[PDB]
Parts: C-alpha cells; structure tokens; sequence
C-alpha cells in the first residue's frame, strides 16, 4: 500500500494473509473472508499448497487472535487468461470453518452486475509493500477514487471494463502495489474488487477485478 496508513488493529477482519511461499515461490498475497470456510483472492496468488491466517495485524508477530487455517484447495477461474490477465480471480476453501469472532468474520459482497460509477470513494487495504524500496509487517490502507474506465483504457493494454475496474488516481501517488494482489477494494463496505496488476511504477490508476461480475461463478462454486 504506497501512501496508505497503518490500520486500526483487527480493524478489518475479513482481511486474510496469503502465504503462497512454498508450492509456487514465496510472495505474501491479499485476500478476504467472504464465507465461514472461503476466502476471495487473485487467480494468481495460487500455489499449490497456500497458508491463509486470519484475525491479524502483524504477521511478522505471533497473535492470539491470529488464525493460520491452511487452503484445502485453491480454485482458479476456469478461463483466468495469464496473457490478457482476465478473470484474474481465486477462491480458496480452508481446511476447516474460521471461528467467527470480532476479529474475524466475512466481508459482504456486492449484487451481481452491481457497478462503481467513477468518483466513488473505496478503501484497500493489505499488507504489500509501501514502496519498491521497503515493506511492512503490519496491515496498512488507503483511500481510492475510482476513475472513469477511460483512463485505464488508454493505459493498460487488455482492460476489460465488463470484468475489470479502473481505480486510483493518477494525481495522487497511493494506490495498491506489491504484495497487494488479492486485497479486496471494499466501497460502501463492500468488496467490490480484487487488486489484480498495474504499472510496475506503482503509479495510479490501477486495474481491479470487478467481483460483482463473477458472482454466478463465486456461488456456484462455493455452494
Ligand atoms: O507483480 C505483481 C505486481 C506488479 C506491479 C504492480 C503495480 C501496481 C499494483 C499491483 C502490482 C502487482 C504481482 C504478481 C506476482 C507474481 C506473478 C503474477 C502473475 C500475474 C499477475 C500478478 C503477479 P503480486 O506479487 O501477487 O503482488
């Protein structure tokens, strides 16, 4: 998170910690509850053994209140494009029900087809890296105005305004970066969208995955 503040500890619970460090590399990636025995995370941050922990703040540290819950399995999208990066969206179903609790509990997710008009306020939140040059150990957030799906138009190269969204503003240097990819981009208290990628600069706008467009798949699935 570049230009974000540290979060009120445990002050987003549904905020889930990938930990793909041990079946495909090892980069910490985003993710939130949106269920008792699912999380929602990018179609990238998979791993063919991933160690989700909810209900922290300082992963760098051992809390009581943490919950390292192992993915019993990590579904990607059936048509998740490495190329064009489209359908870039993963669930992962824990190997056992997370203990409801005032530090963790699931995040409510949009309506199907439900949009984001541009100049919304949204806020991201995760533990990525705050610049190329240092990290955190602690969750950090910020603030994002979605933009008009023009901008990333005329920037990015294969953008889908169906299933993709156009947040961050290019005048402001915060948005999500590095390590971010899965944090969910919650607008109205609602997670709305999926950190997907973004200029390697970490300059806004960025691309997000439109989870309000892949709910058919998200119930079935989980269901
Ligand atoms: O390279 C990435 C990257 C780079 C620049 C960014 C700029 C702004 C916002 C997010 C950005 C993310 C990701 C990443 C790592 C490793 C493999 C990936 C495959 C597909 C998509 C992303 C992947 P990440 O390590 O999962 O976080």
């Amino acid at each position: 998170i570049i230009g974000g503040r540290e979060s009120r500890p445990h002050s987003r619970p549904y905020m889930a910690y990938l930990q793909i460090q041990s079946p495909a590399g090892q980069s910490r990636c985003g993710g939130f509850l949106v269920r008792e025995d699912f999380v929602l995370t990018a179609a990238h941050c998979w791993g063919s053994n991933i160690n989700v922990t909810l209900g922290a703040h300082n992963i760098q540290r051992r809390e009581n209140t943490q919950q390292h819950i192992t993915a019993r399995r990590a579904i990607r999208h059936p048509q998740y494009n490495q190329r064009t990066i489209q359908n870039d969206i993963m669930l992962l179903q824990l190997s056992r029900r997370v203990r409801r609790n005032r530090n963790v509990n699931p995040v409510a997710l949009p309506r199907a087809q439900e949009g984001l008009r541009p100049g919304t306020l949204c806020t991201v939140a995760g533990w990525g890296r705050v610049s190329m040059r240092r990290g955190t150990d602690t969750l950090r957030e910020v603030q994002l105005r979605v933009q008009r799906d023009r901008q990333c138009l005329r920037i990015f190269g294969s953008y889908d305004p169906r299933r993709q969204i156009c947040v961050g503003d290019r005048r402001e240097r915060k948005a999500a970066f590095k390590g971010d990819s899965g944090g969910p981009l919650l607008c109205n208290n609602v997670a709305h969208g999926i950190v997907s990628y973004g200029k390697s600069s970490g300059v806004p706008p960025e691309v997000f995955t439109r989870v309000s467009s892949f709910l058919p798949w998200i119930r079935t699935t989980m269901r």
